[PDB]
């Protein structure tokens, strides 16, 4: 039971072997096609690979590459779209992705420059008059109008294709401080955070997958999905005690490499799905209570 190992990690401080545990029985597949020469310029890091068997596939002729893999949970039945932050030379692949997967939402995590560096293309409009079209994809995206809060912006943009001339309206929520290789300010915040994008409709089974990406799609990216799985499988059965959280890892990271970077995101994703079940199991205030703590604004 999670919250029993909680306290029993924490008194024995063992995060560290408890995360390199998890590390060392983690799945290697095959990433040829991420390996590829001609895909070298579509990958942001060169230890950051879509696994062949879960990539994303575009589909179009020339080249069907971009690193994105889908996390399809069977068992909580709920697929992610886990992806790097695009590259100058892949935010129409980005869109493509999108657009070609049905996704209605997308989940961003880390801010377009963090220590210095630029972690992730600008690949959204900044504003409303100045709409972005990807030439290579044949797409268009138009920012429509934006909720700024003190730590995350959510984002109603409008993405057309230019071929069909069809329209979709995405929704964009960022996250605006949270640190590379950190953890969120708190449960509160990360948990107000999750239950917005939940709220908006974008996880629902009628959609495609949520795309959701921090810098290398693994770290930040892993935390988030695990916690909303975990808290998922928990509402499904209605029985806190039925989730094991490192086995449900072990499963995502079935689907993508280096889910969850660091051993105090681990020990995070505990606490934020521990405080989330007080929801699920049905005190419904708890959400105010995250709100008002979270200083959203
Ligand atoms: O999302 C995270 O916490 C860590 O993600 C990563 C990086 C970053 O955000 O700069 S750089 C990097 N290199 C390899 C694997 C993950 C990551």
């Amino acid at each position: 039971e999670m919250e029993k190992e909680f306290e029993q990690i924490d008194k024995s401080g063992s995060w560290a072997a408890i995360y390199q545990d998890i590390r060392h029985e983690a799945s290697d597949f095959p990433c040829r096609v991420a390996k590829l020469p001609k895909n070298k310029n579509r990958n942001r890091y060169r230890d950051v690979s879509p696994f062949d068997h879960s990539r994303i596939k575009l589909h179009q002729e020339d080249n069907d590459y971009i690193n994105a893999s889908l996390i399809k949970m069977e068992e909580a039945q709920r697929s992610y779209i886990l992806t790097q932050g695009p590259l100058p030379n892949t935010c129409g692949h980005f869109w493509e992705m999108v657009w070609e997967q049905k996704s209605r939402g997308v989940v961003m995590l880390n801010r377009v420059m963090e220590k210095g560096s630029l972690k992730c293309a600008q690949y959204w409009p900044q504003k409303e008059e100045k709409e972005m079209i990807f030439e290579d994809t044949n797409l268009k995206l138009t920012l429509i109008s934006e909720d700024i809060k003190s730590y995350y912006t959510v984002r109603q943009l409008e993405l057309e294709n230019l071929t069909t001339q069809e329209t979709r309206e995405i929704l964009h929520f960022h996250y605006t401080t949270w640190p590379d290789f950190g953890v969120p300010e708190s449960p509160a915040s990360f948990l107000n955070f999750l239950f917005k994008v939940r709220e908006s409709g974008s996880l629902s089974p009628e959609h495609g997958p949520v795309v959701v990406h921090c810098s290398a799609g693994i770290g930040r990216s892993g935390t988030f999905c695990l916690a909303d799985t975990c808290l998922l499988l928990m509402d499904k059965r209605k029985d806190p005690s039925s989730v094991d959280i490192k086995k449900v890892l072990l499963e995502m990271r079935k689907f993508r490499m280096g889910l969850i970077q660091t051993a105090d995101q681990l020990r995070f994703s505990y606490l934020a799905v521990i405080e989330g079940a007080k929801f699920i199991m049905g005190d419904s205030s708890v959400q105010d209570q995250w709100k008002e703590l979270s200083h959203e604004d």
